[PDB]
């Protein structure tokens, strides 16, 4: 029994902010995630504008951006809400919960300030997760466990995978789901979001592999296509986004029936 | 068999940063890294001075520092080299190379600028470290990798913790140790750091467990301990880095025998 995303969203284990997502994404007809892997705040915020109305979600890296402050998250905020997309901080906590806590929470970046969503390596057992849930729960954030990695030697497979599944089932008041490389959840509930995606075969020169949105969506099974240089590196962003879009759409519709 | 810190500087293999520390660590009687987990830049400056003399090694989180900037960074380098010691930022880099070597070297840390030593984990595969590294290399840098953790329900065991042994010991121009909870490697040219320690028996409400400088350095065969809390909490913190300090490095000599 395949759902579509929109009834998804009705399930009634559902985390709020995976409703909201799974909403959005089935009113504008995407399930593309842009990896924004930019160093300048312009840069970042005219390609959430630009590219806002493709997205169902915009992942940062705030630790890469060059003149980032809280006023650049201020905009962004203002720009996903009038586009309609989460935002989702790829901040990889991964260390007890007490540091994590203080991680999400304060600092320079205060992440849980303005991210949607954000996530958490399983490697540290389920502290990780018990720590961010502490500060998110108030605010109505949710979390994503990193099951399986887009990586040439990736150590996150077989009993490792599982015990990120066990862990998102265990804490499912707060994590809403998997960056993984396929679906790695039986439940409906969970998004699997998936990094490592470009339309043509390939990699980079330090570790990435690439699958296309049809192997993903269509075959393996995921939700969302994560695409960092597939379309920032392009010359029009926008028509490269719609690719991607396409590309992911349509694999969705095509596993409903 | 087992080498003196002084010995161990010496070994043809030792990567420069490693040999810098072993040879202040021989020299201050000190295999104590403390972990300055703060949220105020004028708390970390004033414990960096004060308890400078009594450690071989800072352990930073720079992203729990409300009002970090890099002349903060600044000033903790004076403090370095004043009272000999490195700094060691516990990034936990943790994703492809092409991710994390942006985040070594940019966004608004600019770690590889001040920090000698940051970690990273493994279970993205090797592309991490080679990400790392070329950031790392031209500015005389080294890594330590996460081989175990300290927290309940770790994942870093067994085939997980022998990748990260493999993984140091083919990186060795970079990687010069490890973060684990005993000795891992068998070369005497890495250097093992193992936080959750504590005099007392204990852990916190969020996963952390600890156990004491004997058990780690004397019988787990450990280098240095990493103390957070133990230190912080106490009242009289220079005291406290003091017992920690003597724990510790008699710990360490009375394996050598
Ligand atoms: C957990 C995880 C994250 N990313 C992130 O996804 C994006 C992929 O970008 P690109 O499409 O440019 O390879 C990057 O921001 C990267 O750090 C991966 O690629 N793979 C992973 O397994
Ligand atoms: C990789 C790793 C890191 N830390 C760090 O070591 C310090 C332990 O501090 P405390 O002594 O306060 O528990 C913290 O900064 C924490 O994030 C651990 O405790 N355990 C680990 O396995």
């Amino acid at each position: 029994m395949e759902l579509s995303f929109g009834a998804r969203a009705e399930l009634p284990r559902i985390h709020p902010v995976a409703s909201k997502l799974l909403r959005l994404m089935q009113k504008k007809e995407t399930n593309l995630c842009l990896s924004a892997d930019v160093s300048l705040a312009r840069e970042l915020l005219q390609l959430a504008d630009a590219l806002g109305p493709s997205i169902c979600m915009l992942k940062t890296h705030v630790d890469i951006l060059n003149d980032f402050t809280l006023d650049v998250m201020k905009e962004l905020i203002t720009l996903a809400k009038c586009h309609e997309f989460l935002i989702f901080e790829d901040r990889k906590f991964a260390d007890i919960g007490n540091t994590v806590k203080k991680q999400y929470e304060g600092g320079i970046f205060k992440i849980a300030s303005w991210a949607d969503l954000v996530n958490a390596h399983v490697v540290p057992g389920s502290g990780v997760v018990k720590g961010l849930q502490e500060v998110g729960l108030p605010l109505h954030r949710g979390c994503l466990l990193i099951a399986e990695m887009s990586s040439t030697g990736s150590l996150a497979t077989g009993d490792y995978t599982r015990a990120a599944v066990r862990m998102a089932e265990e804490h499912s008041e707060f994590v809403v789901g998997f960056i993984s490389g396929s679906r790695v959840s039986m439940k409906p509930e969970f998004l699997h979001l998936t990094p490592g995606v470009q339309l043509e075969a390939g990699g980079d020169n330090l570790g990435q592999q690439y699958n296309s949105p049809q192997e993903v969506i269509g075959k393996r099974g995921s939700d969302i296509i994560i695409v960092g240089r597939g379309i920032i590196s392009a010359a029009d962003r926008l028509e490269a986004a719609e690719m991607y879009r396409k590309a992911a759409w349509e694999a969705y519709l095509s596993r409903l029936g």
